[PDB]
């Protein structure tokens, strides 16, 4: 086996030619050439089996990317593990290699209006699919977003990702929360788990925000100061949002903030479409049960040119609602991924 920084990554002799990418929200990613079919591929390794909750996400993640089938979703073509559970101690996971991401183009590219509309359409298109299986990717943001030389966009990582579950999302004020800060909804600070569709909306209208300046729209330093950007643009929660937050140290909290007024988007992006700031403020709406949902986002005049509900497929077989030990899920993990093998 080929070694690329100081750790094992046993793809060959099907796959050559290794260059370090970087890291999902867990595992190593490489850039490999395949050379039984002549391109080169983006591979993920994957070491869970010392943790339950490690074996979960990677059961999950696996799981999800198998069952799902969309052209802005990346799909897997290769998984390589042992040939015996014993032996298996890493998961390679093997994708076409796609040319970059939407973190590294905004780092250097101002994008056109088209782009941002035809951007988001396809990330709303992905987002409807993901929703209609019944299933929340919980870390959507500019770098999960892959780009190819003609723009076209998949969704990645569905590493932290959960079958949707609305009637277990209430949880205390300050709760720890696993998803990158800057894309997380206000109410993940006051009262939220996290499960529920709105969560991954909230994140699309943050990169929407960022297509437009270039910076992320609400940059938190740490917890708590997430909520503090957050409201500084949208202002004071209305006593009719309030009022929706039953914790009371959630509501407290709130109400013990001096009053902030609503910075209107078209001072904080001037140069953009005004039916964009339109979809931009339903997406970034406080109230969780008052935000837009993807199919009506969809279905805004902003993404007027691309819109065709009927080609814009839902999902065939949605997930349905898990605390089995590690060495139940490496048994999983192992049948899952058991259909990639040499012999079958
Ligand atoms: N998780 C994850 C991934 C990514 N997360 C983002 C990593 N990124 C690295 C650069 C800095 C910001 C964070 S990317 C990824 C993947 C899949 C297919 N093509 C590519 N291409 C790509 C992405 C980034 C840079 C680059 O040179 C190529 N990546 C994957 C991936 C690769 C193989 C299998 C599976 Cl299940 C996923």
């Amino acid at each position: 086996p080929e070694m690329v920084r100081g750790q094992v990554f046993d793809v060959g002799p099907r796959y050559t030619n290794l260059s370090y990418i970087g890291e999902g929200a867990y595992g190593m990613v490489c850039s490999a050439y395949d050379n039984v079919n002549k391109v080169r591929v983006a591979i993920k390794k994957i070491s869970p089996f010392e943790h339950q909750t490690y074996c979960q996400r990677t059961l999950r993640e696996i799981k999800i990317l198998l069952r799902f089938r969309h052209e802005n979703i990346i799909g897997i073509n290769d998984i390589i593990r042992a040939p015996t559970i014993e032996q298996m101690k890493d998961v390679y996971i093997v994708q076409d290699l796609m040319e970059t991401d939407l973190y590294k183009l905004l780092k250097t590219q101002h994008l056109s209006n088209d782009h941002i509309c035809y951007f988001l359409y396809q990330i709303l298109r992905g987002l409807k699919y993901i929703h209609s299986a019944n299933v929340l990717h919980r870390d959507l943001k500019p770098s999960n977003l892959l780009l190819n030389t003609t723009c076209d966009l998949k969704i990645c990582d569905f590493g932290l990702a959960r079958v949707a579950d609305p009637d277990h999302d209430h949880t205390g004020f300050l709760t720890e929360y696993v998803a990158t800060r800057w894309y997380r909804a206000p109410e993940i600070m006051l009262n939220s788990k996290g499960y529920t569709k709105s969560i991954d909306i909230w994140s699309v209208g943050c990169i929407l925000a960022e297509m437009l300046s270039n910076r992320p729209i609400f940059p938190g330093k740490h917890y708590l100061d997430q909520l503090n950007h957050i409201l500084g643009i949208l202002g004071s929660p209305s006593q009719e949002d309030l009022n929706c937050i039953i914790n009371l140290k959630a509501r407290n909290y709130l109400l013990s903030l001096p009053h902030k007024n609503k910075v209107p988007w078209n001072r904080l992006f001037p140069n953009a479409d005004s039916k964009a700031l339109d979809l931009l403020d339903k997406m970034l709406t406080f109230n969780p049960h008052k935000r837009i949902e993807v199919e009506q986002a969809l279905a805004h005049p902003y993404l007027e040119q691309y819109y065709d509900p009927s080609d814009e497929p839902i999902a065939e077989a949605p997930f349905k609602f898990d605390d089995l030990p590690k060495e139940k899920l490496k048994e999983l993990i192992f049948e899952e991924t058991a259909r990639f093998q040499p012999g079958y």
